[PDB]
């Protein structure tokens, strides 16, 4: 009995949660009520199995069981067999579910709902997040849950809860968003590019954090980790949670053979342990390390070893280069690595392999410098323009590159693109390029998935599917789409009403930024000079109409003077 197996291992609490999560992630439209129902029905069935490990259908796989229970409330999909059925659900997850924004009631009401019924208050939190982020890292979600719990438990019995809770709740919303992004990138790697891509990443990333670990150790960690994520991304939430626990055990037992910063971590609760380990800082770089050139370019056995076990060889390359380079970003390392592989591929087929791959490290020089330059700049522009204007600039810029992309997606992706600026540009010259180029891969992945749903720009497709590591470089190359046919103006699209006045300070910027998009889609060839100039008139008018007697009509009148002056420029 599989269900029985996992249950013992996870216990009722987590098992219950994981299953709630898996359901909210497969049927994001269904109400809370119905999920909760099915979860209980399933949980009790599991109980009967622990005992009689041969009762009803304790023999069946998780999918069959989970699938049949969802099929009692959903159709094509359910009209299928396994694994076909299961794959169906996976393909129908919505990365942008049409769901109501989530508004939080006043502090008082929350604390009351929390104190009265705690389990419910938390089960609904898990539900509202699982359904919106169908790819959120299950295990990690439970961790956020606890942290969420501790938030209320502590703030609801203080002097000023509003002052105690609201902050901790924001810090969580953000970090929870950052978390979802990363895990999304992760699933994307595996699903669109295969495990070979995910592994390479893992090797480089781990090697950077565990410099003292042995290649053979890393590979093992890498092999396990993959399986963990390969499962979660595929919806095998229970086993993913199980295996992820194992891994945390193993790492803790073999501490000395891996890293010396893993002490603090292994001395705490399961959920807090895994979270801790996953975010441990890089161990101190081993002192006397030979030169890479030695075993990787000077040696004359290069092509021999490469042909023997191509992957392990490259796998070693990576591990070697990475471990002594925590100042490099995982993608950059991956590029270099990919460059090396290409060199060996063409060189090992030459008369004198050695001469050919002799200067491969000269090839690297350009690659390391480009990212460096780009950031040095844009962060020099961030320090100047400020966050908002900086997002605007990026807005103009990306719209010009891929005009087809839907206004909403562009606005979103660009706002995020601009946060990277606030996040990375504060660090020192040295720490700038990593932060930025790795974050950019998370964000740009956002653009890629949202777009994959309803493709409209071949230029976006190519850049997203050609190479995972090269994405940022691909998009940066694009300038303006010369074949784009400019859009014709729509009255409705540029009509500002008074309802924008009630909207928060940000929701406004969001409006103005959505306007700027439409403008550019209308005037591709327009210039940054004109655009700024025009943006000024608008600002000058929201203030007017919004504070001018009983006028829901100044929106039609003041807006007329707007479009008029707008059609002119
Ligand atoms: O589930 C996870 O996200 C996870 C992550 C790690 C991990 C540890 C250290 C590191 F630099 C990267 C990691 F992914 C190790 C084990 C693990 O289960
Ligand atoms: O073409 C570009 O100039 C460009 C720039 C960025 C970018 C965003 C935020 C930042 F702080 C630095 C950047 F380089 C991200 C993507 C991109 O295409
Ligand atoms: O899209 C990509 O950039 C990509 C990259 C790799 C890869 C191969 C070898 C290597 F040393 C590092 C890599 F990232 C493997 C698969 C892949 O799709």
């Amino acid at each position: 009995s599989e269900v029985a197996h996992r249950f013992k291992d996870l216990g009722e609490e987590n098992f219950k949660a994981l299953v709630l999560i898996a359901f909210a992630q497969y049927l994001q439209q269904c109400p809370f009520e119905d999920h909760v129902k099915l979860v209980n029905e399933v949980t009790e069935f599991a109980k009967t199995c622990v005992a009689d490990e041969s009762a009803e259908n304790c023999d069946k796989s998780l999918h069959t069981l989970f699938g049949d229970k969802l099929c009692t409330v959903a159709a094509d999909c359910c009209a299928k067999q396994e694994p076909e059925r299961n794959e169906c659900f996976l393909q129908h997850k919505d990365d942008n579910p049409n769901l109501p924004r989530l508004v939080r009631p006043e502090v008082d009401v929350m604390c009351t709902a929390f104190h009265d019924n705690e389990e419910t208050f938390l089960k609904k939190y898990l539900y509202e997040i699982a359904r919106r982020h169908p790819y959120f890292y299950a295990p990690e979600l439970l961790f956020f849950a606890k942290r969420y719990k501790a938030a209320f438990t502590e703030c609801c019995q203080a002097a000023d809860k509003a002052a105690c809770l609201l902050p901790k709740l924001d810090e969580l919303r953000d970090e929870g968003k950052a978390s979802s992004a990363k895990q999304r990138l992760k699933c994307a790697s595996l699903q669109k590019f295969g495990e070979r891509a995910f592994k390479a990443w893992a090797v480089a990333r781990l090697s950077q954090r565990f410099p003292k670990a042995e290649f053979a150790e890393v590979s093992k960690l890498v092999t396990d980790l993959t399986k963990v994520h390969t499962e979660c991304c595929h919806g095998d939430l229970l086993e993913c949670a199980d295996d992820r626990a194992d891994l945390a055990k193993y790492i803790c037992e073999n501490q000395d053979s891996i890293s010396s910063k893993l002490k603090e971590c292994c001395e705490k609760p399961l959920l807090e342990k895994s979270h801790c380990i996953a975010e441990v800082e890089n161990d101190e770089m081993p002192a006397d390390l030979p030169s890479l050139a030695a075993d990787f370019v000077e040696s004359k056995d290069v092509c021999k070893n490469y042909a023997e076990a191509k992957d392990v060889f490259l796998g070693m390359f990576l591990y070697e280069y990475a471990r002594r380079h925590p100042d490099y970003s995982v993608v950059l390392l991956l590029r270099l690595a990919k460059t090396y592989e290409t060199t060996l591929e063409k060189c090992c087929a030459a008369a004198d392999p050695h001469e050919c791959y002799a200067k491969v490290f000269d090839e690297f020089k350009p690659l390391v410098e480009e990212p460096q330059n780009l950031i040095k700049q844009n962060c020099e522009l961030f320090e100047q323009l400020g966050e908002y204007k900086f997002q605007n600039a990026l807005l103009v810029r990306y719209t010009k590159k891929v005009p087809q992309v839907s206004t909403p997606t562009l606005v979103e992706v660009s706002r995020n693109l601009g946060k990277v600026g606030s996040k990375c540009c504060k660090h020192p010259e040295a720490k700038r390029m990593p932060c930025a180029e790795d974050y950019l891969s998370v964000v740009l992945n956002q653009l890629c998935v949202l777009h994959e749903k309803t493709p409209v720009s071949d230029r976006v497709t190519k850049c997203c599917t050609e190479s995972l590591v090269n994405r940022r470089p691909c998009f940066s190359a694009l300038e303006v789409d010369e074949t784009y046919v400019p859009k014709e103006f729509n009255a409705e699209t540029f009509t500002f009403h008074a309802d924008i006045c009630t909207l928060s300070e940000k929701e406004r910027q969001i409006k103005k930024q959505t306007a700027l998009v439409e403008l550019v889609k209308h005037k591709p060839k327009a210039t940054k000079e004109q655009l700024k100039a025009v943006m000024d008139d608008f600002a000058a008018f929201v203030e007017k109409c919004c504070k001018a007697d009983d006028k829901e009509t100044c929106f039609a009148e003041e807006g007329k003077k707007l479009v008029a002056a707008s059609q002119a420029a």
